[PDB]
């Protein structure tokens, strides 16, 4: 009996790992 | 019929990351 | 054009990447 409401809640938390990158990677 | 469609719109753009690992090789 | 069980697919692959980053593998 899944959920429609669980599927909507998988997508928001990947798209945080594509926004530390932007910041930087090690250095300059 | 409005709200539904804005979940589905956030999974598209990280999916984006994991196809630039597949080109693989470099000249940037 | 799209079925609404499609959009609820993409979500479930981008979350594996992040845990092969953890992973560190070498060369890369």
């Amino acid at each position: 009996r899944s959920n429609l409401g669980w599927l909507s809640l998988l997508l928001l938390p990947i798209p945080l790992i594509v926004w530390v990158k932007r910041k930087e990677v090690q250095k300059t």
